[PDB]
C-alpha cells in the first residue's frame, strides 16, 4: 500500500525506527520528525490526540501534526536517543547517577500529568524516550493511548440519599480518587529495573505466580546486584512498591525523597533544558 496524499504533501517518509514508528522529513523545514502509524481503534486515538494537544511540558512528547485517513498518522518530535528499553534490556544496567537524572524527569513529567487530571496507565521503559545518544540527555514520556482523564459519577451519587444505594458503592468511597497511584507503582518498577538491570517481578526462576508476587508485593531482592546501589535509591523504590495505593508514594513525595535532593543532577537537567531551548529562544524585554 501507499501513504495518504495529504501526508506525502508535507512530509517525506523514510526508514522504520520501530516495527509502528517511522522517521520522516518535514518538507517545509527539512527537519526530522517521527510518525506513529496506528492501523484502523478510533477511541484510544481520539483521547491521545486530545491529550497531546493540551499538554505542554519538556518531559512530555509534543504532537506536530495529525492525519486521519486509511490509517491514523501521528506526527511527533523525533527523539534521537530512542527508547529507554534498549538501555536496560539484556540485564544491562545504568550508572546510578544516570538513573537519578532520568527518573527525576520521569517524576516531573508524571507529576505534571497528575496535576492536569491525567493518568498514563502504561508506563514502561518502551514509552520513555531519550533526546540524544548522550547518556546525559532529556527524556520524554510517550504513548497516551491507554490514558485516562479524570469519580464524577460517584460524586454525583454522594449527592442525595443512599436509600437505594448498594453497599459496594459506599465501600468504594474509601479508595475513590487514587487511580493515579498506579503510575507511581509503574515508576517504582521502572526505577527498580534501571538500578538493578533486572525486573522485581518475573516468572524466571520461581514457582510463585507473577500475580501472587505482585499482590503480595514481595519483589525478588538479589543482594549481590543491589550492593552496588545506594541505600537512598533502594529506599525510594521501597516506598513506590507499596501494595496499598493510599500509602504508596505520590510523585510529590518521591520528589522530596532524599535520593532526589541532589543539586548537581538538577543543575545538569537545567543545563540540558536551556540547551534544548536555544533553538527557539526569542529575545525578550529587559
Ligand atoms: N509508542 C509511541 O507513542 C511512540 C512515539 C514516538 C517514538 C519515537 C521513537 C524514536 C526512535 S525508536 C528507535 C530509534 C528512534 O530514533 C532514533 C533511532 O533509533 C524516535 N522518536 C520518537 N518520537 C516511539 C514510540
Amino acid at each position: 500500500s501507499v501513504y495518504p496524499k495529504a501526508l506525502r504533501d508535507e512530509y517525506i517518509m523514510s526508514k522504520t525506527l520501530g516495527s509502528e514508528v517511522k522517521l520522516a522529513f518535514e518538507r517545509k523545514t527539512c527537519k526530522k520528525v517521527a510518525i506513529k502509524i496506528i492501523s484502523k481503534p478510533a477511541l484510544n486515538v481520539e483521547t491521545e490526540i486530545e491529550i497531546l494537544k493540551k499538554l505542554n511540558h519538556p518531559c512530555i512528547i509534543k504532537i506536530k501534526n495529525f492525519f486521519d485517513a486509511e490509517d491514523y498518522y501521528i506526527v511527533l518530535e523525533l527523539m534521537e536517543g530512542g527508547e529507554l528499553f534498549d538501555k536496560v534490556v539484556g540485564n544491562k544496567r545504568l550508572k546510578e547517577a544516570t538513573c537519578k537524572l532520568y527518573f527525576y524527569q520521569m517524576l516531573l513529567a508524571v507529576q505534571y500529568l497528575h496535576e492536569n487530571g491525567i493518568i498514563h496507565r502504561d508506563l514502561k521503559p518502551e514509552n520513555v524516550l531519550l533526546s540524544s545518544q548522550e547518556e546525559d540527555c532529556l527524556i520524554k514520556i510517550t504513548d497516551f493511548g491507554h490514558s485516562k482523564i479524570l469519580e464524577t459519577s460517584l460524586m454525583r451519587t454522594l449527592c442525595g440519599t443512599p436509600t437505594y444505594l448498594a453497599p459496594e458503592v459506599l465501600v468504594s468511597v474509601g479508595t475513590a480518587g487514587y487511580n493515579r497511584a498506579v503510575d507511581c507503582w509503574s515508576l517504582g518498577v521502572i526505577l527498580f529495573i534501571c538500578l538493578s538491570g533486572y525486573p522485581p517481578f518475573s516468572e524466571h526462576r520461581t514457582q510463585v505466580s507473577l500475580k501472587d508476587q505482585i499482590t503480595s508485593g514481595k519483589y525478588n531482592f538479589i543482594p549481590e546486584v543491589w550492593a552496588e546501589v545506594s541505600e537512598k535509591a533502594l529506599d525510594l523504590v521501597k516506598k513506590l512498591l507499596v501494595v496499598d495505593p493510599k500509602a504508596r508514594f505520590t510523585t510529590e513525595e518521591a520528589l522530596r525523597h532524599p535520593w532526589l535532593q541532589d543539586e548537581d543532577m538538577k543543575r545538569k537537567f537545567q543545563d540540558l533544558l536551556s540547551e534544548e531551548n536555544e533553538s527557539t529562544a526569542l529575545p525578550q524585554v529587559l
